């Protein structure tokens, strides 16, 4: 049923994009490693931290209206 904000979520990588990154928590919520939203270094690649196989923690960040899970890579 749904889960609660606030809490951690291992990101498992099930999809990649050239602008980013996609992830999935698996349950019916996936969360999104974008371009833009990987580690305090410069990820120009988001295929070099994000991979086809790799779990790596997050946090819930968020989720607005837009339901898009608004997940946050811790540093892996």
């Amino acid at each position: 049923a749904e889960i609660e904000v606030g809490r951690v979520y291992t990101g498992k990588v099930t999809r990649i994009v050239d602008f980013g990154a996609f992830v999935a928590i698996g349950g019916g919520k996936e969360g999104l490693v974008h371009i833009s939203q990987i580690a305090d270094k410069r990820v120009e690649k988001v295929t070099d931290y994000l991979q086809m196989g790799q779990e790596v923690p997050v946090k819930v960040l968020e989720v607005d209206r837009q339901g898009r899970i608004r997940l946050s890579i811790k540093e892996a």
